[PDB]
């Protein structure tokens, strides 16, 4: 019985609830489809954003997913490193899976493509 | 063998070591009793606070619990979203348990009741 | 099948990429050797720094380790408590192991020695 973390990241152009929820939602849908993740297999989820996003808690996008209301999620503030990717939201999803570490499909979207 | 995250949250009226330790302690006692959590089953713990609390590390309350000295705990700063719940402390306890996701008893106290 | 978190912490004298990468690297090498940690057993890793470090993402040190490219890592900002240890970087490594909680070797280096 193994537990694995699945990373993910994306960026928004403007700090607005609308775009934040849309792209956070898109990121999670990509992770879920790429890894075939069932909500019950998920231990917890950690969402984070750089200190320039204040419009809404990215976790709000999880409400539009099907069957994820029982997945515990908390939202943290990412480290502010001078010169780093701005307006970025990250995902650290902990899931149960027998799929090898080297095979986990981590998702990097938008301007966060320069990290993957 | 499954691992589950248990969420929790509370708020303090004033930024003081005394009230922070008291309510953080009360929150953890509620989580522990509601979920029947033994310290040895706990993988790790993540404590967080909004950027308006600076009086003390909430982790200091763990010292008054019985048999929890070996549980790894780190304290993070929560995301600052305009209009969110102020003076809030959160808990993301990762524990070992066969109890189904839909049955985990997440604890929301004080002004954090508006989230549960 | 049990999952355990291994804590760690250190401090840097100056906010520079060079010293940050060196000491973060030294910290992880100490944790890995003290606990005999294989990269494949690691679920995920959480790196954090106090709000006074901006020179680089501590995760950059992981690139010099052997066989750790598939270990998911995210970097968070630690809670700013007045009077706390400044210029500190922490580690919350989640690993698979049958070694008892009371036996896990948590690593505290540099000025972070006052915490262990």
């Amino acid at each position: 019985m193994m537990i694995r973390g699945i990373r993910g990241a994306t960026t928004v152009e403007r700090d607005t609830e609308e775009e934040i929820l849309q792209k956070t939602k898109q990121l999670l849908e990509k992770i879920i489809e790429e890894n075939h993740t069932k909500p019950e297999d998920v231990v917890q989820m950690l969402l984070s954003a750089t200190p320039d996003l204040h419009a809404v808690f990215p976790a709000k996008a999880v409400r539009e997913l099907s069957g994820w209301q029982y997945v515990p999620v908390t939202c943290m503030q990412e480290m502010d490193v001078t010169g780093g990717l701005k307006k970025k939201i990250s995902v650290m999803m902990t899931v149960q899976t027998d799929v090898p570490q080297d095979q986990i499909r981590h998702v990097y979207l938008e301007k966060a493509v320069v990290l993957r």
